[PDB]
């Protein structure tokens, strides 16, 4: 089984004090921390074999290219894609989803067509569709949520129609912790003639992804949430869809022939990788994948289920605290204290060393659905512990006591 | 003055052998190497204060945000922009130019309008314009080149007309080493009612940039060519132009309000930074700027002019070698050996430890203008030396002798 002391020992940033207290980092849904294996991968790249890729074929250039494409194959295996042609390196989840909205949705929507999303989506999985339907005259529709913040398949079936061309939905909600029924929703989308776009930013770090079992048409993820470098992500798309989509960006490395007025594109995946690519970051993301696979995603999921179940229980021990979302969940808890604004909660918690996020978490329509303007969110990863949750609930208790006194 | 031994001591990657020979890295136009000051900046970020920015305002989140925006101010000062609102962090030069083609050109071109570029442009400054004119029904035009590969202002004046809306041009050619007369071309563009887009990927690393003196409307650059991390670049644009352009990507952090169907955008620069940004890479690019400014861009330019003048002289000592471009130039030499294909030249040179690039250098129309299919290119930076140029010319001599014997 996974030893949380031995795992934490690999993350230098955890071992420091904030405002005189041991750091308690509970904001991994915003971004995760890195183990030495990843940081030292970046170091070794810049110390030893940095060079541009797919260009000069001298010795360092070959090493960098092999490292970059080797990381692409690591990603392919990690999400169980059929082919490296289906694995596109991007700047992050947000850019991946925007590439689908630009190159697939804007080429495949007509008036009368529908894009169907849900009220729990992150802005990254809302605004690109708002913009694509405006540009095409198509219609945007929202699957309603059950009272506990889950999605019923009956509601999916009612909302998706024979006019739906795209269903876009999160694998895991960054606010509710809901794990959505992506595989069953893919069947519903296909049955109606639609493709499904899966926002996997919060699922990929925490649980095994098998795109062949999910049968998603597109799947987007971010390195910085899964122990990898900032600035890099992946767009997966079924090869037959990517073959028919035009590039979202144009430039070097993604062309075959350039004339004065017309150009032709490389084969996949490079068709979608204009310019010098995110070489070091992609290689470090491959290192993050090796790190997570050595621990075991199923072990990481089990650890997070234990932390989530413990946190929910201990939150129920606090009077005057509201928790949003379902009992079965990913590793995060979004909440409010009665009569204390979440920004103030976050301030007091940081004074105790505890990092959480307050605000709308880039999900304003969901806050409106919840009938709140803001919330506070503690989120967990493989380096967090029950003792840290104890510190969180103790600090919420003392926050309530403090704000009741004055 | 700058001490090249002390500068090289800071670049760990230079100190190694390739195929039994000291490495001679002459491919900095493809990508530059990094000093410890930059690599250690990334280390310190991941070891000590990684957190997402402009989101959770806990202690590490504040440190990361301050580091990210502090790097933006470093860039602003470095290119002498008036305002941080004008400094957009992107994935690289290619993405920056594509954002201009998407958000400015496609919104501002009608049939009859012209985009004017030159035959020496890199593909990154060709294809986005090809695509924008096709999408708008506008016309793409090319300023011709003089016999030495420079641009005469008379030709600029003849090509730009009152129908030109955009002139796009490189500051420095990655093939010819030409430094183009950007400031005078900006006056010509403005006189005709056009904006000028400057591709500064090869100028920014090597010479001071002052966008107020150049009066360029847009200016694009890449971190990885100027001792900075991969995966990051800058788009500069005059504030009044950026204010009127729509975002190229949509998502978190670049919104003010998100409704079900409509959203409003943040102020500049964040309007153009969708999603979690390239936090570590931007901070490391700020470190690269501090490093270069401490050495002095004018010292770096002088050093490169000495290396270029020495290389041109020594190339003229070789029989049967053709060099392309003008005598006054940036720090690079593109050439061919009579009767030896440039790919074979590059192979033999790598066997001697020497890294150069062979091919079309992402400038196919320029190769056609030069009446060649490919070339070889040695390119210099602040860690290179005359002794390395000696090794290059000696190895070209022995390449000629070898291929004449068989
Ligand atoms: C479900 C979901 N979908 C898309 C994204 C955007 O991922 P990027 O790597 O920013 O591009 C995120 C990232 N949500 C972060 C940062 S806003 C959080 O604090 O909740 C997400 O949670
Ligand atoms: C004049 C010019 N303009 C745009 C670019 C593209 O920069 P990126 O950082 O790849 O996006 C480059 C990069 N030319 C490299 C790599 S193809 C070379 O080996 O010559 C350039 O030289």
């Amino acid at each position: 089984h996974m030893n949380i002391t031995d795992i934490r020992e690999q993350f230098p940033i955890l071992h420091q004090q904030v405002n005189g207290h041991d750091l308690v980092y509970l904001d991994s849904a915003a971004t995760s921390q890195k183990p030495r294996a990843v940081i030292e991968t970046l170091d070794k790249y810049y110390n030893q074999y940095n060079s541009n890729v797919h260009r000069g074929v001298h010795t360092l250039g070959t090493r960098a290219t092999d490292g970059y494409e080797g990381a692409r194959e690591k990603v392919r295996k990690f999400i169980n894609a059929k082919s490296m042609a289906e694995i596109i390196f991007t700047k992050g989840t947000t850019t991946s989803l925007n590439m689908v909205a630009l190159s697939y949705a804007r080429a495949n929507l007509k008036p009368g067509d529908e894009v169907v999303i849900t009220y729990m989506e992150h802005h990254a999985n809302i605004i690109p569709w708002q913009q694509a339907v405006k540009a095409t005259g198509a219609t945007l529709k929202y699957i309603p949520l059950q009272e506990d913040g889950t999605i019923s398949l009956e509601d999916v079936r009612e909302t998706v129609t024979s006019n739906t061309k795209i269903v876009a939905v999160s694998h895991v909600s960054n606010v509710l912790g809901t794990v959505n029924p992506i595989k069953e929703m893919a069947k519903i989308a296909h049955d109606n003639g639609a493709v499904i776009v899966v926002d996997g930013a919060q699922s990929t770090p925490h649980m095994k992804i098998d795109v062949q079992d999910l049968d998603c048409d597109f799947f987007a993820l971010s390195s910085h949430k899964m122990c990898g470098p900032t600035g890099v992500g992946v767009l997966y798309g079924k090869k037959a869809l990517l073959e028919n989509m035009e590039p979202a960006e144009f430039g070097g490395e993604m062309i075959d022939f350039v004339g004065l007025y017309e150009s032709t594109w490389k084969e996949l995946p490079w068709k979608f990788e204009a310019g010098t690519p995110i070489i070091a970051g992609a290689i470090g993301l491959g290192a993050a994948i090796d790190f997570l696979e050595e621990i075991g995603l199923d072990e990481i999921s089990r650890h997070e289920h234990k932390l989530a179940a413990y946190a929910l229980e201990r939150f129920r021990q606090l009077d005057g605290v509201t928790v949003y979302g379902p009992e079965e969940r990913a590793g995060l808890v979004t909440f409010n204290l009665d009569d204390v604004h979440p920004h103030d909660v976050a301030t007091v918690l940081d004074a105790e060393g505890i990092a959480v996020r307050a605000g709308h978490h880039c999900a304003q329509p969901l806050m409106k659905w919840l009938d709140v303007t803001a919330t506070a969110r503690a989120s967990f990863y493989l380096y967090n512990t029950e003792e840290e949750i104890d510190k969180l609930v103790e600090a919420l208790q003392k926050t309530k006591e403090y704000f009741t006194n004055v």
